[PDB]
């Protein structure tokens, strides 16, 4: 189903793309969402993934924590992919503008290894305030499932691939 993407590994795939228009065009099985803590899905990647099923997300979302309290920095939860994917897997990477612990990615990015393939941002990128070729290398070294990362981004998405090792 996915298409243009880069081969990084035997498992993890590239593209310069908007997630958002990524998951309305394959309609994945998941799609991850850069999600903090309390599934408040403001701005980056959950703004814009919340923006896309006209705030279903965020309804769902509001009832999952009223029900269940906060996700953990690290953990993740799977909730309707809505219009854009059968599943969402809000993952919690951790955020670096907020102080949290860096080596909490690697937590983060195992939450995809319960599905054999993905759809997903860079975690801890963007807004998010880690470095995103940091965040890749913790993607190909942790992830073992099939990933197809969107890179908002052409720029980084060039810098991302030419300095991959
Ligand atoms: C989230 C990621 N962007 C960044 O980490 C940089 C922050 C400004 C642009 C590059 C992306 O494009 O997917």
């Amino acid at each position: 189903s996915f298409s243009g993407y880069l081969k990084l590994t035997d498992n993890v795939y590239i593209k310069n793309a908007d997630i958002v228009e990524e998951a309305k065009k394959v309609k994945p099985t998941v799609v991850v969402n850069a999600a903090n803590v309390y599934l408040k899905h403001g701005g980056g990647v959950a703004g814009a993934l919340n923006k896309a099923t006209n705030n279903a997300m965020q309804v769902e979302s509001d009832d999952y924590i009223a029900t269940n309290g906060p996700l953990k920095v690290g953990g993740s939860c799977v909730l309707s992919g809505h219009n854009l994917a059968k599943h969402c897997l809000h993952v919690v990477g951790p955020n670096v503008n907020k102080g949290e612990d860096i080596q909490l990615l690697k937590s983060a990015y195992e939450n995809f290894n319960q599905h054999e393939v993905l759809l997903a941002p860079l975690l801890s990128a963007g807004i998010f305030g880690a470095d995103p070729i940091h965040s890749l290398r913790v993607c190909v070294d942790t992830v073992r499932t099939n990933v197809y990362l969107a890179v908002f981004d052409k720029n980084l998405y060039d810098k991302l691939v030419s300095s991959f090792l």
